[PDB]
């Protein structure tokens, strides 16, 4: 029993969203060989940039956004795991199944997004495709997407942000509302909720 019992590996970022000019675009750092041993050393010592983060666990790839010098996720993606990191696995600096959110220090090298104070309701979504899709917020923590799209299109993109036209964090994308498989509306972990959580 005790002495085999295994341990869930790190979350890795082995990619991110690059948003800094005037095309936003999916990029590769790590692959998955790469992936694999790093989640399991918890060592990584790639070097981060921008604030979004595609991560990765053994078996799910999503998101990961800088608010606030803390990159934060869904806890349906990272459960309780460590992230790696260059001198190895850190631990969750927050943690909140309820709001399916979890958080880690911000690692050296990520820029963070500011939080929203606009009180805008014209919103956009980010997806690990580098797709910046239009939302208008419907509510405290849902948006509807101005052009529906399959939820195959947005999957693999929870953990990504929602962002007003200033591109101030308004929220963590957390799940999405489908009819037959076609997605008309996303909900969000508002930000105003990860400020109280810090
Ligand atoms: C709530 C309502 C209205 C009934 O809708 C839905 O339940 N809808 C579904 C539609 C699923 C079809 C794919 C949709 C495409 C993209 C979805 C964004 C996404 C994703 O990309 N994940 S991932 O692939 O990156 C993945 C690798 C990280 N999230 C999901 O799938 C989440 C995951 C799961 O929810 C949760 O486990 N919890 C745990 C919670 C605890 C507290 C509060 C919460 F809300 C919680 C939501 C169901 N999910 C939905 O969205
Ligand atoms: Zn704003």
């Amino acid at each position: 029993h005790m002495a085999s019992m295994k341990k869930k590996g790190s979350v890795v970022i082995v990619g991110r969203i690059n948003l800094s000019g005037d095309t936003a675009y999916a990029q590769q750092t790590r692959g998955e060989e790469g992936c694999q041993e790093t989640s399991q050393t918890g060592r990584d010592k790639n070097q981060v940039e921008g604030e979004v983060q595609i991560v990765s666990t053994a078996t799910q790839t999503f998101l990961a956004t800088s608010i606030n010098g803390v990159l934060w996720t869904v806890y349906h993606g990272a459960g309780t795991r460590t992230i790696a990191s260059p001198k190895g696995p850190v631990t969750q600096m927050y943690t909140n199944v309820d709001k399916d959110l979890v958080g880690w220090q911000a690692p050296q090298g990520s820029r963070s997004l500011t939080p929203c104070t606009c009180g805008s309701s014209d919103l956009y979504l980010v997806t690990r495709h580098a797709d910046v899709i239009p939302v208008r917020r419907r509510g405290d923590s849902r948006g509807s997407l101005l052009s529906p799209r399959p939820i195959s299109y947005l999957k693999g993109s929870a953990g990504g942000p929602l962002l007003c036209p200033a591109g101030h964090a308004v929220g963590i994308f957390r799940t999405a509302v489908s009819t037959r498989g076609v997605a008309k509306a996303v909900d969000f972990i508002p930000v105003e909720s990860l400020e109280t959580t810090m």
